[PDB]
């Protein structure tokens, strides 16, 4: 059955004030079926508030739209973000990896969410022993947004806790 609507929505900031429901739809329909498409407007003046949202039929379509950034809509580069679960960060905390998880375990798993720039496996300041958690920094926030909405992360056979960092 259908993924929850919240996970199929993209909020689009930075719109041209000339963008309409129709022009936003014509743009974003290139990456999937849109079940909803709205430009937010002032209730009295009807002047655009400069943001809106689109709702796709599937999560894979959201992924396709995000992978097609940057989006220039009606002459202006816009800022799409998945709806909140916005705390826009590029770094995650990964906990529960114990002492046998290495850099390549984290890279092999997380590289499929986005381009990794830093992997930091935490070690004890005094002894050098692994503390059982790590931080991963990506080149872009959408990787993190995809990661933190998953119910489960299994890395090196460990069930991990993953959260947005800083
Ligand atoms: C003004 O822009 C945004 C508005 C909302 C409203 N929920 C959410 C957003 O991101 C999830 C935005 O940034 C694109």
């Amino acid at each position: 059955p259908k993924e929850p609507e919240q996970l199929r929505k993209l909020f689009i900031g930075g719109l041209s004030f000339e963008t309409t429901d129709e022009s936003l739809r014509s743009h974003f329909e290139q990456w999937g079926t849109l079940t909803d498409c709205v430009v937010m407007r002032d209730p009295n003046t009807k002047r655009s508030r400069g943001f809106g949202f689109v709702t796709y039929a599937t999560v894979e379509e959201v992924d396709a739209a995000m992978n097609a950034r940057p989006h220039k809509v009606d002459g202006r580069v816009v800022e799409p973000k998945r709806a909140v679960s916005h705390l826009t960060v590029k770094k995650i905390f990964v906990g529960g990896i114990k002492e046998d998880t290495e850099e390549h375990h984290l890279r092999d798993y997380f590289e499929q969410y986005g381009k990794i720039e830093v992997i930091e496996i935490m070690t004890d300041r005094g002894s050098g022993k692994k503390r059982g958690f790590a931080f991963v920094t990506f080149d872009d926030h959408d990787s993190v947004d995809k990661i933190v909405i998953q119910k489960y992360h299994t890395v090196n056979g460990h069930n991990c806790e993953v959260r947005k960092a800083l």
